[PDB]
């Protein structure tokens, strides 16, 4: 017989009629693309422009009657994308592109194939960046939903219509890990029609659950910022009643707490919120700047001065220094309970 | 009847002159281009580049009265952008574009309609990185008037003219918000109509206020720059005349006030004229300044050295050291009046 | 005779139907691609991004009956690529590209030539940024396996199979050296045959062990913390008993080692898990943290005050540090026997 | 009559024998081009790089006789830049491109015009990255000296001239500022014309006089380097003839001062020679450094000791102690007065 | 006579029978390709990257028999670029070119002209990215040889031979200077012809030869980490036997001698092996360690306690200060004189 794709030039140039700029089942109702997408890769997910970068397979599949060949023995006609400027194809984009590319390595990485009733598969390589907003209010501890929609541009919702298929509309490659975060497997399919004064565009989406780990910052963090509010504590032991070390010790731990604060929101968008490394980072920085606090008192009022008056402020100076250091090892770690505890609930 | 496509190839394709090189109302009126646009994405406004990077729908209606078909039965007559070389277009550009692009992906984002009398709808998606001119004053407090303008190159104003409609001409999308930023409603819609050595060209603008966010400099500046304030009046209740540990309490408020003033200005550009910024990271530098210069008066009054000369000296070591307790916390609150006032009358 | 050009003009256009939409031995056994490659340049082996930056000369090799010429006399006609886009090429592409791109410098970067029985030899150039996944459980002592992938994105199994050949499938340039890793001349060569819903691909990959340099590390980050650890140790010999001088040498071996252990994971992916640099970082944190919880077991105890009791905390004061004094080099040798062959055995 | 662009396809295509291959005044007088720019914005001018990102309006006019219609009413025919492939263009370059591109925003933004007696003018929009060498010398009070010129490349001065016309050969937008310079408006126009093995080529430039704004290095460098150094002036009042505290105090402020004059190099290039702010902080890191070394002369003198050498060494310890405080504000003064009279003369 | 574009079109357009896929002098001996580069800008040696930014004219020359006209009157038949597809050209590549472009701004910056027995020169402008291997074994005193090698893809030795000319085959711009190197006046011209299983192809190359300025290190390296180790030589007057002063001045160099020390690598590669700039910053760091353990001998020795042994210890407290005062500015000066002229015999 003929020649595939011969007998698709015959199908299609010149002697079908068949015309690639206008729609299947025109005037009457209105092609129901049906699409899934296949993540091989994920990530880059930058906080500082709030987007991610995907790549991704992008399949589609509607029907076109005038490609329904009758009398070719097989049931798939491929198609190297050379002739792929032939037929007709959904103008499918993302509302949230932010530059993205194909891939034109060795060979412009596209498919096609057409069945018998014209069934046409369509998947193309695609490297998306993707926008999503941050909701960083609770900063390790939050779980993310970065979307990505697909929206059609100049057709409405009587000429052109997507779907998700049922067959799984989201697959993910086999050992598809993040750096930083998780990917959660319940995906979210659903619809995000929109509306303009052009008229309303069909749409579909897909959104990501992305918990963090939580593991990177309880090192950077959380860890370096106890051990100097433990640093603080030294103080109480120095000297038993005062010294010029203890000053010493009252103003370093301010330093690096305060320069440490400033280091946890290195490489992170300027938000006007307060989030949960800011609500850590400056409680602790009240404990050790209380510290140097605690030795103006103790250094005010032990350095007063009858025979009866010089025991009755020393004992004003112990007692200040046998409460204080038992309570910060009190209000500390009953802010400890209640820091956890109300990220565990959220 | 006749398919659209080939019903509009005989309206444009050699058999009914149409010129896809000379403008519609030719030797006559100019064409008359009524424009609106979109805002899909906005933000990474940059302050060392002063620029911005907005994502539009750019929407453009003219009218060609070569395009009057008058016995097709429907309103509106779609194009897929292949034959969109084919038509007239206005030569729209942006005075300000440091670099701009389309978006190319699964079919080249643009839109055409073409009604009954020959009015043309015509909308481009476009990524934009627009230049404006930061006014950095009062920098944490100031309100951003970033603009883009829509010119006209290569026809002067008595062959095409822009107009904005009068329909809201600047949408913007539905949850809209940005990092740092927030957008206000009220957006100027003038003319910015451009004067050259060729001619005089038409020219459309839209303004828009972009109000900052104080909350994240009211974190990281000011807050950390208000406890080493504090912090230097430690050293007035410290060993209650005089101590070598003074000094150091002295020294190292000056340091960590001057790497935050540094630190002030890490990601800025380096504007010539004093900000906001920078007359509460000096002013501040002053009140740890002189602190220790307050110990530098104490420590040459208080050691000098008959009977009657040895309380008189210490009386003149404790005058200045219940004075200067009182009066830094009068001066500093009274610029801390003086500066939040002055920049919410500004 | 013929020029070789002209004489290729006949052997494929329009004169002896060859269609260079249509595999060879079509309706028959699958073309059988041979490949191997020739890496010019390696390296830029990112761990932000976890990516590598190659090289390399693709080869492929296959057979096509239609080219097979016979009245030729010569062995091997080329063909400059100006006529490449009118044979058959397999549609190879890497299923991890994160970007690629051809050379198109002076000329397009291509190879072809036809031998007497239609064997096929293509070879071009492409630099590719291969994604990695980075295992940093033991960071300066691990061996990275980075790989890259050739797979088939339009043909299944029973139309083009990927095969590597047997004469050096992987060849490396001559002195082709890294900054910061070491290339193993043991390079695994297997299948990685894919399935999908579209059905299942040729694939054949490539793994590259890619084993460190640890003389770097050694130099920043192993010995400046080594000598941390060295200087708390002068604590024990400061003073003999107690000074406000081994306050701030316990201080400021805290801050350095703190703000060091910051600096071991600069320019680091933000992985969960905890390193081998950061038990290091951690634990020497650790001798640095007890010298001054030594200092505050000293001054407690040996300030405490009949004639006896005046020689019985000293001795208790002098056992504390003739102990701590030799007990720290034997509590942190141990520990440095312990890292080391740990991380040997692994 | 005839529409303009079908009276210009008989004078240029296939009709008139118009060869856009072949230069106007041909086997003649060589083709007189008369340039000049319109530079839209200007900026970015990085030092790390060494160069300058213009955009300018590059208008060229020359002369073509077979262009000289004779029959048409009127005086400038346009001409949309799809049919501006089709007449001789000038290939003028940049000597110092360093990468440059087109601005192709919903039309190649380029313009066209005829006149009647062939006069052509032609307008592009050009964005430039322009090298230009810093001479840093006296690096915040210099005036840069950054240039363009525009050559010939593929004609000699006997085929193509480039001139300046004398009508403001170079202008600037209305408010174009700069955030770190000022534009003088004295610009050179002269000629650059070039020799090689190929032969000479015609070649004009525009110096562009780029002054600084000294007002940011007057904030961020040179103030808090001045208060260091009275940083340093406060230890000749403590403690009226030595302490510990003078010299934690001679430690630190040449840290801090060491700290910021390796901070006063951050972003600039690694030039060989030394410049105006590394003899600021260069000198002033002695006068710091000095201070340390008066302690070192007070604490081995006054540490010496009949009844009458008591009295002899003390007076040789406030001696150097009320000279040094004097003379210390007389040398760093006399430098101050050195060294902006030097750098106001040059 | 004719026009000589015109006149070029009968020498190649079908009726000459010249194709532009078969080289010249075919079925005989080679083509003698003779090259010569012209550098216009040169630099952006990066180290991270091991590269260089240069930009050259590449000027080939070679022989056509088949464009020899013989009835035209000149001498030199040039061609804009949009014929230039029409001729036969080597295809010379880069063998190290990670990332080149061409220059298409105005035109296409290229160059042709015929002379009268064929030779054909042709000059185009290239700005490439080109890899070269720094060994950095002595890091500010290094002479660094970076490369760029001319290949052939397509073509064998007996197909096409590159050659350098003799009459200065790498001309060097006027004024070029570079910002941290300076560029040798003597170029290797020398053969890289290379091997594969393909066959082996052609290759000239041209070694750049790179001295640094030293005059840049020798005022962010070597000088500050100068005054630090004269700044540890303080401690040896402070307080003629010992302090808590002089356990601070023993930190303290030892700290911004550490973070001096980490802050010499900053924008390195990340190499193996131990260089100049690692031995300097390291026994520097040796000389302000020592200072810290002359102390920690000093305050053990003079702190143990008959009538006789009251002066003995004391003695052997001021031989240690008298001693060591001495022989640190004599192993320190012995190292000077050691490590500066190993690096001029090298
Ligand atoms: C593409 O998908 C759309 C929506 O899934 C399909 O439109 C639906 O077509 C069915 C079949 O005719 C319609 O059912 C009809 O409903 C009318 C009452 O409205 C009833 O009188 C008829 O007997 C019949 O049951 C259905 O209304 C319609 N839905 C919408 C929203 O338009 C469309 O047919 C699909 N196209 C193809 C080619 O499969
Ligand atoms: C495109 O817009 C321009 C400006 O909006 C229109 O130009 C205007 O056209 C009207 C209609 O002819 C002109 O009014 C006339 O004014 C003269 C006096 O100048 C009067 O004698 C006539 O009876 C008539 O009322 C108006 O002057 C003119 N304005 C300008 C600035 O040119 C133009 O018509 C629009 N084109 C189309 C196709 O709608
Ligand atoms: C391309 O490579 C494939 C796999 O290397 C080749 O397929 C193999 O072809 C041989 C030759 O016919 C097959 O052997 C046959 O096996 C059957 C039993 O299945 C036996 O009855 C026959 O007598 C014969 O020995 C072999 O099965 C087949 N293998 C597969 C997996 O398909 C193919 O021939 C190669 N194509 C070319 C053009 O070289
Ligand atoms: C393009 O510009 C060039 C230079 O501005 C023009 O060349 C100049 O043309 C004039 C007019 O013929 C020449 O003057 C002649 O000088 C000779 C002596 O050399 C004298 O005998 C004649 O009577 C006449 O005055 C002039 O020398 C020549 N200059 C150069 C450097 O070539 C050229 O004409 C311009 N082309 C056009 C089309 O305007
Ligand atoms: C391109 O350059 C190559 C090499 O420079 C030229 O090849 C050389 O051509 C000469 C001229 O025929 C050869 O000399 C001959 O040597 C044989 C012995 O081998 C001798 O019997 C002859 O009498 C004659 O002297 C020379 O061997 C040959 N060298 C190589 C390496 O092939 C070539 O001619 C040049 N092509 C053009 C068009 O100039």
């Amino acid at each position: 017989p003929m020649p595939p794709s011969e007998f698709l030039d015959k199908l299609m140039g010149k002697v079908s009629g068949y015309d690639a700029r206008i729609r299947p089942n025109f005037k009457g109702p209105p092609v129901n693309v049906t699409c899934n997408i296949f993540i091989n890769s994920f990530g880059s997910i930058a906080e500082t422009t709030m987007d991610y970068r995907v790549n991704i397979f992008l399949r589609q599949q509607w029907n076109d009657p005038r490609l329904a060949y009758s009398e070719y023995p097989d049931d798939s006609l491929d198609l190297d994308p050379s002739m792929l400027d032939s037929i007709w194809k959904p103008d499918l984009f993302f509302a949230n592109e932010k530059g993205a590319n194909f891939h034109e390595v060795t060979t412009d990485n596209k498919l096609l194939r057409i069945s018998k009733n014209g069934n046409v598969l369509y998947s193309i390589r695609i490297t998306l960046v993707l926008a999503c907003p941050m909701d960083l209010k609770n900063f390790p501890m939050d779980v993310q939903t970065c979307i990505m929609q697909l929206e059609s541009y100049g057709f409405t919702m009587n000429d052109l219509i997507f779907e998700w298929d049922e067959k799984g509309a989201v697959q993910v490659a086999d050992g598809l890990t993040l750096p930083q975060f998780i990917l959660k497997e319940e995906k979210d399919l659903r619809y995000c029609t929109k509306h303009y004064n052009t008229g309303k565009f069909t749409c579909i989406e897909a959104r990501f659950h992305l918990e963090r780990q939580m593991g990177y910052y309880l090192i950077q963090m959380y860890i370096p910022s106890l051990l100097i509010v433990i640093l603080s504590w030294v103080s109480f032991w120095i000297n038993m009643d005062a010294a010029p070390a203890r000053v010493g010790l009252g103003i370093t731990t301010v330093l690096t707490m305060t320069t440490q604060s400033s280091g946890s929101r290195a490489s992170l968008p300027k938000v006007s919120y307060v989030k949960a490394i800011d609500i850590w980072m400056a409680v602790c920085l009240l404990f050790v700047f209380s510290a140097l606090l605690e030795y103006a008192a103790v250094n005010f009022i032990a350095r007063q001065h009858v025979e009866e008056m010089r025991k009755l402020f020393i004992s004003r100076a112990k007692r200040i220094d046998t409460v204080s250091r038992v309570a910060f090892p009190l209000v500390f770690l009953i802010f400890n309970i209640f820091y956890w505890i109300t990220y565990k609930i959220i």
